[PDB]
């Protein structure tokens, strides 16, 4: 595979972007907001970005949205391990991350379990259609609020503590530019 597995495939890059896709999306980065942000970072920092999607253990299946933390424990464990691997395998890399829909639940569940040292390496996180928005009060638990930017479109009910999917939930491509600028700013 060429895209989505750049941390595992190496070589180390100055910037490592870790992303968790939305339910039903195939691959590692998905086919919507993940590639959109990854590519914007690659254009802004030519040759210095490695994009890594959370998979294959995170299957992005629909049923997992109803589990306690909004996703599977396997997906959370996989994501957590990828953050830890980035810091160990590439000591000089700066991490930026993102999630979309169920992917944001993966990000919240994984990052809140990370040590302070690893969290300090994560400069910024963008969450599109944050399914844990209401439950986490617009942030990621046990992580700085200023390092997270949440994109919850008007009418996207998953940000209101429900799993109801409406049209606004698929309007995030229009926010990928702002999200990419945010991540670059945090770096």
């Amino acid at each position: 595979l060429t895209g989505g597995d750049e941390l595992r495939d190496g070589p180390c890059k100055p910037i490592t972007f870790i992303f968790a896709r939305a339910s039903t999306e195939p691959g590692l980065l998905g086919i919507s907001t993940g590639p959109a942000v990854c590519n914007r970072l690659k254009l802004a920092r030519s040759g210095d970005v490695a994009c890594q999607g959370v998979g294959p253990r995170y299957t992005a299946d629909l049923p997992s949205n109803a589990l306690p933390e909004g996703t599977s424990q396997a997906a959370i464990a996989e994501a957590q391990g990828l953050f830890e691997q980035a810091v160990s395998k590439c000591p000089d890399t700066q991490i930026v991350a993102g999630g979309y829909s169920q992917g944001t639940a993966v990000m919240n569940g994984a990052i809140k379990r990370l040590s302070a040292d690893v969290q300090d390496k994560i400069k910024g996180v963008v969450l599109f259609g944050y399914t844990r928005n209401a439950q986490e009060r617009g942030q990621i638990a046990n992580f700085p609020k200023d390092k997270v930017k949440v994109y919850c479109a008007v009418g996207d009910l998953v940000c209101l503590g429900t799993l109801i999917v409406a049209p606004p939930h698929f309007s995030y491509l229009s926010d990928t530019g702002d999200a990419s600028d945010f991540l670059l700013s945090q770096l």
